Order: C-alpha cells, then structure tokens, then sequence
C-alpha cells in the first residue's frame, strides 16, 4: 500500500507492506539520488540495517552510519558528528539520508538532513510501530539540550517513507503496545468510520500480523493527516495529538525510562478523561470508554509505576517541550474531550484551563 | 527610514538611519517579548554591544552572550553553547534573540534562533555594511563544518532589522568596501535606470556619511528584494546574487583570510566577465565596464593574489558532467545569460583554469 501524504504542499509517498524495501526500485526514480547515507542508532537490530542497505544498494551506493542510541546522545553534537562523517563519505546535494530506526533515529537523521547544505532528501525506514504510525506522521524534528528534551529543532518533511510490516510484526510487543496506545488515542479524539478494523481486532498481547499493522497504519495516516495536512506545525487543531500528553509526559520523565511513551500517554488520557468528567465536560460512559479501549490493548495492565506524586508534579511545572502548559498560578492548560470523538474547545483553542487541584488529585490517586 | 521586507508571506520592518536603536520603542511593542538574549561574537566593539543592550533594556531584561569570533569557531557547537546558556537564563518561547554584529554573528544567532523551541524571534542589529546591505537581505542561515564553509543551516526569517547608519559610517573602510563590492555586483546584474546615486558617488577610500550609506542600503533593499520576495530560497532568479561567487568562494579560500569576501567576489566577477567573453556572450566593452566600476570602489587595491592559479583552481573543484562547471554569467551589464531555462551556464573547467592563470 502506498499513500500520498501532504503537509500543505510538501508531499511524500508512504509505502507500507511486506518486503516494501525489496520493491524500493519501483518507488524511487533510478537516478533520483547518487548516494544513500543510512543512519541508524546503535540499538536498532543489525539485521534490519543490513537488510535495508542491500535494497537501497540496488539504486546507488550505500554507506551505513551508526550512532550511540538513547536520549542522552540525542543531541546536536551527535547530529554534527553524523554530518561530518557523511561529508567525509562524499555526501552532496544529490545524496539522500535514510533513517533506519524508531523515532530517536528519525529525529536525529531529520535534523541532520534538514541542515546539510540547508536541506537534503530524508527517507524514513521506521522500524518501530510508534515511529511508523505516529512519529513519521509529523514533520517536527528535534534533539535534546542538557536542560531539556526536544528543545532544539525545526520542521522538515521527508521525500519518502517505507514501513516494512513484516519487520514491525516481529518487533517487541511492549513497543507495538506503545504505538497501539497512540492509535487508541486517535480512536478517542477523532470521529472515524474510515477505519477497516474494529475493536475486535485489538489484542492484549500486542502481537499482530503484517496485514493488521498495515491496516492500523492506514487508519493512523487518515486520522492524523485529516488534521496535520492543514496544521503542519501542530499548533492549532493538531494539539489534539497531545491528548494524554500533558500529564503523560511528566509521568514519563518521573519514571525515568521505566515506562514507554505510549504507556505514560495511556495513563495521561485516563487522567484527562477523569478530569473532563470532574469538570462536567464529559459523561461517565465516555470515561468508561477510555478504560474499555485501553484494556483491549492491555495498556494499563503492566505498567511499573514507581514514582511518587511530587516528582510527577515537579516534572509537570518545570516542563518546556510544549508552550502554554502553566497558564497562571492556579491552572494548567490541557487537551480535554467532551466525549469520545469530541474535543473540548475553550476560547477558540484546544487548551482548557484546568485547576491544579484536580490535576494533583488524579495524579495522587492513580489507577 | 523603515522598509517592509517580505519573503513571500513572512514580513519584517527594516529600520535604518542614525541612532535607530534610540527609537526601538516605536517598532516593537512592550508586550511583544519578555526578554532579549543579545548575541555578539567577541570581535564586535563592546561599545556597540553595550549601546544596543541599553536600548533593548527599555523594553525587557537583556542578557548579553558573547562567543569567540572567527570562522574557526562558527560551528554548531558554538550554537549549542549559546542555546544552553540562553536556557540557563530562562529563555523561552517569548524571548527574542538579538544578533549584534556582522554576518558571522548574524548566522550564528540565526541558526540558534531558528532551532530554539523550533523557532523563536530573531532580531538583527547589523553592525557591518556587508551585513546591513547584503546578508540581512537573505533568510539563509548557516554555520561551518570541519570540511567546509556554511555547509549546515536552513532558511529562517527575522522579526525586525535595525541598522544604525552612524555605526556603519564609522566601521573600518576595508569592511565597507566588502559590502560595496556586493553593491557593485547588484549594479552589474540588474537593470536600474532610476538609482538615487551615480557612479560619481562611489569612492575608493570607502568613507561615506550616514546618509550616503542609507542611500546604498535602500538601493540594496530594492535590488535584492525585487527578486528574493518571490524567490525566497534563492534557487531560481535569486541565483543572480551569486555572480562572481563561483570563482570568488575559491579565491576567498585560497587567500586564507587575506582578502575579504567582497574583494574575492570582485575578482570572481572580473573572471566571470572574461569567461562570458571567451564564450561569445559578452562584448569586450562590458568586460571593461566590470573593471571600471570595481575600480570606482577601490575593489582591486588591497588585493594580494598571493595565490597561484593552481591553488585557486583546486579549491574550486573541491567546492560543493566532468568537463564543465556551472557559472552565473552575463551577456552584458544588467543582462543575465540564461541557459536552457536556468541562470547556470556550463563552462569548461579548462577555460576557467586558463582565465584564472591569466590574472587581472
Ligand atoms: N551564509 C551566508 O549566506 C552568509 C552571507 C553573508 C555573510 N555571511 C557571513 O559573515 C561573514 C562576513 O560578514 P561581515 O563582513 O559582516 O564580517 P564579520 O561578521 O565576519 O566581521 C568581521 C570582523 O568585524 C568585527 N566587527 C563587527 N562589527 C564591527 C564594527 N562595527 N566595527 C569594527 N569591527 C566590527 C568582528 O565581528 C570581526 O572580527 C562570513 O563568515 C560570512 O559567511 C554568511
Ligand atoms: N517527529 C515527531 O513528531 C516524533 C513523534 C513521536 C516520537 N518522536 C521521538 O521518538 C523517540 C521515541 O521513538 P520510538 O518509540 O520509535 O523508540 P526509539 O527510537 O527510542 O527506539 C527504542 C529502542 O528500539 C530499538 N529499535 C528500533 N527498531 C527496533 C526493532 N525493530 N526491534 C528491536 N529494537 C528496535 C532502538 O534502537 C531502541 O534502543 C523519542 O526521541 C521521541 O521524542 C518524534
Ligand atoms: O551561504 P551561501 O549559499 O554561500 O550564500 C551566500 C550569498 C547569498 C546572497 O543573497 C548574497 O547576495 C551573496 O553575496 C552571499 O554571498
Ligand atoms: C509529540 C508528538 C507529535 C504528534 O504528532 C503525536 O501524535 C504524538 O504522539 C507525539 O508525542
Ligand atoms: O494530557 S492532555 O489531555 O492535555
Ligand atoms: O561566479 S559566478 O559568476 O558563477
Ligand atoms: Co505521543
Ligand atoms: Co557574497
């Protein structure tokens, strides 16, 4: 399957299916690019990297560039070293950067590619379900400073995306689960019949076929791009993709790598639902709909939540990776819903002011 | 004097005149920014930096960040250090970065600003005539890699530009000359029968009044923006502003700091003219016209072609088919030579080499 993705007038083909890469030659013009610089963080399996390199190798010479994985090395310094090594390989304006990995590699490679010669071709090969169904459906690129996550970056589209659903289907279930959390976020925030699966197709093991993941990817493409095609910077209606993220991101920091992003977000959406209900915005049945879908993917079942309430609050009021978290002394802005499919508006924005009372309460009581 | 500059849909006011910073409260609202991080490389006279801090302070807290100047330190690593320090000072989405310096400070602060929170306000206070009349009239931002110049960057527009013509009138004459070379380049590449100055107004000592510099800046705004307003990435008709730069960049490298960028460009334009002549595009008179105008500004005076042709040609072939290199050429003054729907004309490497050998 091939979908045409467009962020305003910046379009790319997102091909996804089994052995898409062995069909790369059908998607990229024979002499589009004179060289492939393949970029992959050190945690990506070598078998995926070497496999991708052999197929890109049918079009033009490929070089493989690894770098040290982990959020500690997701920095402009890692980017510079990759750009230097690329130039030392003879990279030029006709080179494409092929990012082979999850979202960490996507971001690092996207910052590299968006700056080299003021911007060269970026091709995504997402190897995690979260990268394939969420993070490559965003043109934000960012890396970390010592004082914060994703503090430096910009907006930069790819030229191509290839998601191999056989690779995704063999990925770790805890990682599939993480991207399934964001998929269930998409189900709760936006009205849909434009999905070719039901809640019956969700399972709590997070083990899916290549074809089921293909169908999930298609739904995420439709869902996200229905909003981001027009809101490319994710500053308006695109705030909706931050449902569950306000508290979720703080919990994610507090747990210091103990929980996945998707798990933190799943918990963050449960909190948002309870808050919207405690504010009279959302009926109880809609809150129960959050628990019902999240349990279907086994989201809340695991979840080694080890941090204290005060540490979660600390991370929340000291956070800068989104603008306008703390409105005034008493209130944080949150993306809340009046119901499944129904974002709550406040003053022509998706940020509803929420009293710190309710936030501390839901955090302390947990699940 | 204020001109609205528009890169497509991204506009800013460019204010320029004497003691222009004294009137800052007339351009930027009070509410607008919570804070000003004023960045300047170590080579910028401290008096200018403190002077600018003083007037921005009338609006909001200003913190000054200095960084080691020079092309060797114009890197992403300097940018990161500047960003981290700005974060340590409480920089946020409502902070403006104020770049006080020449094109080097502009580019370093430009990249810094373009990346923080994925883009905060950039404010230029250009203190060299080159920056005021050329580099601030481009949304190109870039820094260096080990392997070469300006290899990493992006396009990012500023929110305001303030050029104090008094400061510029007192900058070193060799620095003024460098920006006058790009002005001459504008004269040579665009047709304009309605300039507010003539060739008689150009001098070789490169000493001008504040008002004369304001007139040159205005000329440069009209000239570049007549093309760049539409061609924002400088990839189409905006390639014209690279006239003299193909051999220029390489001369500038070969000389190792010994000549300015305008001087290198000046020489690169003469070689481009000779080239277009040997290729039957340019009459001999237009070639002399290049020499004539550049000698008006003393462009060829402090020039040491301390270099052999071979050093120049090597940097040229290492600069990012096999017998040709593309050049912007002209058929005559004000007359860009088109080739196959583009401003890039293939030129034989062996021809380039022989013109360089022959010299001025
Ligand atoms: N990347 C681009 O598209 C682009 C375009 C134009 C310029 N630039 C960069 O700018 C540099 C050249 O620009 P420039 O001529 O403005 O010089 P510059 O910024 O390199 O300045 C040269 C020297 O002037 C000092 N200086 C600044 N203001 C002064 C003043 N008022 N009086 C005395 N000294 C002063 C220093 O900062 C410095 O030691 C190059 O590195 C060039 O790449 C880049
Ligand atoms: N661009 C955006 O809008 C955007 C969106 C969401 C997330 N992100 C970024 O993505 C990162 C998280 O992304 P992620 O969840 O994809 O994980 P990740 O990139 O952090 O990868 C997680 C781990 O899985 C490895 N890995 C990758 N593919 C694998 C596979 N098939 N099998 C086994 N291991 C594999 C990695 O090397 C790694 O150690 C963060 O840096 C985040 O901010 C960016
Ligand atoms: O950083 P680059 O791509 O080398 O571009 C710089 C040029 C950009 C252009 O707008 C200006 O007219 C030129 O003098 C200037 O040298
Ligand atoms: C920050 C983002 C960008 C947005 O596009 C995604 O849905 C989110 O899940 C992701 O965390
Ligand atoms: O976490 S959210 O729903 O603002
Ligand atoms: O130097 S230019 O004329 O390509
Ligand atoms: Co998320
Ligand atoms: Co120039």
């Amino acid at each position: 399957t091939t979908k045409q993705i467009c962020f305003a007038d910046r379009c790319f083909n997102f091909a996804f299916g089994e052995h898409v890469l062995e069909s790369v030659e059908s998607y990229i013009p024979r002499d589009e690019f004179d060289q492939y610089i393949m970029i992959s963080d050190s945690g990506v399996p070598d078998s995926i990297v070497h496999y991708a390199a052999e197929y890109f190798g049918k079009l033009a010479p490929v070089h493989i560039l690894r770098f040290q994985g982990g959020e500690e090395y997701k920095t402009l310094s890692t980017v510079t070293n990759l750009q230097e090594r690329a130039i030392a390989l003879g990279a030029n304006r006709r080179t494409a950067i092929v990012a082979v990995g999850g979202g960490l590699t996507g971001n690092v490679a996207g910052v590299a590619a968006g700056m080299m010669f003021r911007g060269i071709a970026l091709i995504h090969v997402p190897t995690t379900f979260l990268a394939a169904s969420d993070s490559v459906l965003s043109i934000k690129q960012a890396v970390n400073l010592t004082s914060g996550k994703n503090l430096v970056g910009f907006y930069y589209p790819p030229r191509f995306v290839f998601a191999d659903t056989r690779i995704l289907s063999e990925s770790p279930p805890r990682q599939v689960k993480a991207g399934m959390c964001e998929l269930v976020k998409n189900m709760l925030i936006l009205e849909n019949d434009n999905k070719e699966f039901t809640e019956d197709d969700l399972n709590s093991a997070n083990v899916y076929s290549p074809k089921q993941l293909e169908t999930f990817i298609n739904f995420c493409i439709s869902a996200k791009m229905s909003v981001l095609s027009e809101d490319i910077y994710e500053k308006k209606k695109g705030l909706i993709f931050e449902y569950g993220h306000t508290i979720g991101h703080a919990i994610e920091l507090a747990e210091q790598g103990g929980i996945t992003h998707g798990e933190a977000i799943a918990v963050g959406m449960i909190y948002a639902a309870k808050i919207a209900n405690r504010m009279n915005l959302m009926p109880e049945h809609d809150v129960s709909a959050h628990y019902w879908l999240l349990n279907k993917i086994g989201a809340l079942q695991d979840i080694p939540l080890k941090s204290d309430p005060d540490s979660i609050f600390h991370y929340l009021i000291h956070d800068n990776k989104r603008g306008y978290i703390k409105l005034d002394e008493d209130n944080l802005g949150m993306i809340l819903l009046s119901g499944v499919g129904k974002p709550a508006m406040y003053n022509q924005t998706l940020l509803t002011p929420v009293r710190k009372t309710l936030i501390k309460e839901v955090i302390r009581e947990g699940l």
